[PDB]
């Protein structure tokens, strides 16, 4: 059983509590889309872990890659350079856009923006910073300051030069411009405000392609060339934070590249590391010779170290060879419409957004008043899981609750219909 | 050789550049207490890489580990337990002193402090945070606030509440109460300024136990226990960094164990990773019990991940076994001596301090001025590479540079003889 | 001559530039509605000086006050109370509304904000400060941190906790809400993204009733009570400044009459000294004892003094007897007709706004674009000079320029029609 | 009598609280040295009320000259210049040091400091300002943040960047270099420090020749040059707060004469006005040309104010004739011998210090402890009080009461002696 009690007790003692609540099971094992429980009961990991298992877990080759590695190559003095490091660098730099030549290769998503933020703050001059109002950045100093989904409040002071604008949101339009939603003068009207405010010292903006834990926000289009306009009239660069949308999972190998607007900066995480700990930053020569003249500097203990490099280049073998980022376009074709069958037949779903294999489902009580659905999330949750279907809700202030569903790129057929039905029958017994 | 120019090309062209300057050679692999460049040459590393190799690279035992669960268990939802996460916690608790229950398993040493300065700031209702002139905390937000050996300039305001007190160092000793060094009216002179500066809101205090980038500064003697009263006295909390201290390296399993003070938040890092990326922080449960109830919240996408967990539990087991923390005194004793017939050879030397195995040799022009030795470091860290022995030097204000010494807790007798000599060598050949 | 070349000589070489251009005049002597250059010409005085001689220059009354004090009592040490004193707050508190209750007696504008910003803080245990985006309330530290409407670059960061809002501008909508401008809606989705910005610490609102440098930004129908309870539900204060507006200058003794919200905390300055330097707080009892216990302090050189109190009193009763605050009314009815026939004639004028003896006209390009007039303004001002009238415009960004119009309460029929006539004559000289 | 319940009553109930407790009398007039109250008492004013009647009360000329004034030229518009201003200016360019060259004219001593420090913050392009721990700048913003002896607490965080150092306090040293009281390594120990926290933007340093309100500390010798040479080094600018001292107090006109070291903006307040709020700023041309060209703003409703520049130019011409600077050596050299009288007879008094008429009397418990007198210091000022003499004490932490003396600079042979003997017997009835 999953109800070991000498395991409950220790963890009941000994660990902290970080946000959430423990689910009440297990993990013996995991593989593929699935993760096992101390009983061998499967459950469908249709949300890829933390949004990072783009190839699915103990994916073979990361196995093999680990085990080379760990034997031969683990970590380095951090000015000792290698070659998983050099070839990752390089990797990246080709596989980004034009215009994005220099890697820099970390652990985590949150250090990977820190690195960012730091060196526009560097490049500029300046310190002010400008995020969405529901958007997720980490939680570590400045990538807190800029996350404003979450955990703003009890924790003193945020960063000097903080600011938020509002992101634009099709499902709950708010701004209105001559009859319709004005995202654009939404956007111009943000910016406004931000110029009032603003000690002349505007350094960067960070943007998600579309803010995950905001609620699956996708930008609306001719947004972010907008934006990165309003970036380039006053100087400041723009920072993607791709770490759950990159590599593949949204059906181009990184979002920038379906807007056709090249960031200033690229963050990347999750997926790059496709559950171990690796995160790097992409930026411009220019930007990086700049900031080498200026004394830039971000050293860790573990920045260029031999193993996440060598994972890492893997990940991106594997996406690349057996065509993932066409197989998240096709997959995510075929979850898309399985989920609009499901808002078909239950009133509770008020939309379904997303991309590729990263789409969302807006719970709420009724279409008309698209009424949150006070709750009603949290039991079709605790139903999926009965039936062995791990899903992840997120709720925000003046929304209704969003299911995450981000299955592996390696997703079969068969597991998504799987899983679309597990749904199906959670909803069911849910109302 | 290790001049293989399309390695060179890729590199200049495709790395960002994060402080100091790439050694010019590729390490092709390591083992032991090696590291071998593209040539075979076996170079001797005497800093355990970033200091974190404790048990040297690919240590079998954790190549073992990292097999069994690449192919088992690899990463989860943050909200799913695991084993080797609750035995981890556990372990953790057992091995900390008294007042050390509750654990939260993190990936870098800048992300477990900004963990546990974001927990006090939680816990107290308060946002000044106190450091040492001469730290080293991590490059993210708030882990750079509390850092002040480097990176303060240029890169924007630091966080509000950051006071910085000087560091008692007995080498070069600043403040005097009646003929003599005394570093406790310093402190209290110290703790007078800061009083008065304070809004009213101190919250925490971060301290290494032996500054290792601010020049291997050991605190004296009754410093800590003196110190923890001073922060008692005002609410404040006190949070070890054990990162390049924890795990056996001092000869005793945390430093905090010597001076018998126990901190209320205890951060551990490199020598838990042993070269992974793992780190935690270790509370009590009361303040983890308040932290709780106020709402506390540190999620990541790593944290409580089944693979570093695993990784960790072995560094620690093996630790245990092989009674490393014990071999970390012999051993380290066998150094010292070594350097001190070092000192008595050659004028340069001018200090040699630390503990265990994290061994401090501070060069100078001169003993009677103690005069610091402009550039006669980079030749002797240089002498040293081409024989074959990996030093690093740190170089601060009014200080002469000094070299930080930490072996493998797993050196052999020759090894340390071995490099003894090399360092000989290096420095006959450098005046 | 006004030319005086010994003059311009030593001030051009002895004084300070602190914005704008000085006039290229020297003031002999100043009585009622005028002030005299060296050559003896009469420029009418329209703006009441810096928008402060409610009573005119050398009011007959002001110079007995001031005379009866200066030779009896001046200035006492801020422990001693005096008569004036205890007069002036008692008359503050009976002609304020209801729930005004206790007075603060300082010095200037500035100062009195910051006293009532400062005990905002200490009785709400918070620090974030909310204001328009084109606000005035002083040059000192906290006045200056929400002031938006100028001087907020190249002077270092502002105040922590710094926000600001659009200011609802009727003359150029920006926010609509299905059709038409929804003020209220505006401020509904301004609060929505400070909310989304707090750090859980909202302290207060401040703002002008009419926002004098913003361009006479008049608050809209049923604003205030909208605001008013935006604050209340956040637990935040609301500071009402009617430093331009308190004393009948627009037709109430204080312009949160009209509205009938009555502040948490009013601050008054210019109109209270009528020239001199006098300024105060006023608040409610409960607030202040609050304020008390917590040990509020607002300790100055002159708070309290005999001199100031003294001459406070006498504006008020002056205002009192004479019923200036229903001539502003009338005369105020008198100048805005002049103005809306000047609009007929001329299409430069694109708008004419404000209460009372608190006017507004703004220069527009022409009427359907309402394009500003780019340095029309200047030329109209030029004019009006040459002709003795003295004007101010006001111009911001994406507006037009403003002239601010405002006489003393104690205007004649006759210099109203004189300046009335000066205006049209420049303007007619100056396209 | 002082009892008047109704003026009580309206006095509880009317008047907010701002520090301190009022005195229990009605004042209900004052002249030269004394002030009356409602009972015809005459109370000798020994701290020039709030430390500012510099020629005492209602000084038959200050009285002309209001009175010319107040019914030829009030209040201008702040762009209208006119005579008392250009020639206060002027004049004041002339009396101070060289190097001083322009004036602009304000009203308070914390607006005049607001002022200074926002030039210096344009002028450098930095924003860090360094103070000391028990200096006294005003309540606004910015002179609040670097105000450290008291008000720091409680209301919210202070400006970013704001640093104390110690004061160089000789009556109770605390650094000590080889056997003595070093006050210059003192100094260099508290400056390196510094040096370790700036961000790279220190702007100013802030600096009262004398702590008033921290207890009359006096700055030794050669320190203010050796403080301006660590400013000079860093490229920091000095401001100097001679609101206290300025005006002949200590003996000269301005104490930065004694020292010989002028400062880059020099300060003046409270004694520039005898009484009224008139306050100034005196810089170099450089700076001041820098800060116009860098667009320096800081416009008022008082700044240039015919009657205050007036009142000011003719405190000037007064101690200018009567020779009050030197009046205010020989007065305090009698003063100071009949304290040192006064310290022969009773043990408590453990200090005498000050200059001119700028003297401090330190309460204490017994000479060799040097243990504070716990609310003697109370008794003593009951005492005086009853006597008729008013007495001003502050007492701060590790810090006996100080009696802060300073009688007006026209105090008479015969007010002096008797001060002296009410002292006397206070003293004498209160152990
Ligand atoms: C998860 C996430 C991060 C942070 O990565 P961590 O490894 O959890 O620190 C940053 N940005 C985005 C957009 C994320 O989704
Ligand atoms: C190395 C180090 C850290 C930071 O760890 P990273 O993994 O480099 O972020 C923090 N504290 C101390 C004392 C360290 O030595
Ligand atoms: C003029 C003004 C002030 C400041 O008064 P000063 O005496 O100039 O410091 C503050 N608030 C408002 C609304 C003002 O118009
Ligand atoms: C009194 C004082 C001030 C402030 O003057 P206020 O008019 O009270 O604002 C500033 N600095 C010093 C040194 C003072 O003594
Ligand atoms: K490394
Ligand atoms: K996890
Ligand atoms: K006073
Ligand atoms: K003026
Ligand atoms: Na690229
Ligand atoms: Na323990
Ligand atoms: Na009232
Ligand atoms: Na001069």
């Amino acid at each position: 059983l999953n109800d070991d009690a000498t395991f409950w007790r220790n963890a009941r003692h000994h660990l902290v509590r970080y946000g959430g609540t423990f689910e009440p099971m297990i993990i013996e094992r995991a593989k593929g889309s699935f993760v096992y429980d101390a009983d061998g009961r499967a459950i469908l990991d249709f949300t890829s872990g933390q949004m990072s298992a783009v190839l699915g877990h103990c994916h073979p080759e990361i196995v093999s890659v680990i085990g080379e590695y760990a034997g031969k190559l683990d970590h380095l003095f951090s000015e000792m350079l290698s070659r998983p490091v050099v070839d990752l660098a390089t990797r990246l730099a080709n596989i980004t856009p034009p215009g994005l030549d220099r890697a820099l290769l970390l652990s985590t998503g949150a250090e990977s923006n820190e690195a960012a933020i730091r060196m526009a703050k560097l490049v500029t001059g300046k310190y002010e910073i400008v995020g969405f109002a529901q958007s997720w950045h980490g939680m570590t100093g400045a990538a807190a300051s800029a996350t404003y989904s979450a955990g703003r409040k009890g924790v003193g002071p945020a960063a000097v030069g903080s600011f938020a604008i509002p992101a634009p949101f099709t499902y709950r339009p708010r701004f209105e411009r001559n009859g319709a939603y004005d995202y654009l003068a939404e956007l111009d009207y943000a910016f406004d405000l931000i110029d009032r405010q603003s000690s002349g010292n505007l350094a960067a903006f960070i943007a998600e392609p579309i803010l995950s834990s905001g609620g699956i926000i996708e930008l609306p289009d001719g947004y972010m060339a907008a934006l990165k306009r309003k970036c380039e009239a006053r100087g400041m660069l723009l920072i993607l934070d791709e770490a759950q949308t990159g590599v593949g999972r949204t059906g181009t190998m990184f979002a920038c590249q379906r807007d056709g607007v090249t960031p200033d900066i690229l963050t990347l995480s999750k997926t790059l590391g496709a559950g171990l700990p690796l995160a790097a930053i992409v930026t411009s020569a220019a930007i990086e010779e700049r900031a080498h003249e200026l004394g830039y500097l971000f050293y860790t203990t573990h920045v260029s170290d031999p193993l996440p490099a060598a994972v890492g280049l893997r990940v991106l073998d594997v996406v690349q060879r057996d065509g993932l980022v066409a197989r998240a376009n096709v997959m995510g074709d075929r979850l898309r419409r399985g989920l609009l069958d499901l808002m078909e037949r239950f009133d509770c779903i008020g939309d379904v957004r997303g991309r590729g294999l990263l789409l969302g489902v807006e719970i709420v009580k009724d279409r008309r008043t698209k009424e949150p659905a006070d709750g009603l999330g949290a039991k079709i949750t605790r139903e999926c899981m009965n039936l062995g279907l791990s899903m992840n809700i997120v709720q925000l202030p003046g929304m209704g609750g969003v299911f995450r569903i981000a299955p592996p790129l390696t997703v079969s057929e068969d597991e998504i219909d799987l899983g679309l039905s597990l749904l199906g029958q959670a909803i069911e017994r849910a109302l």
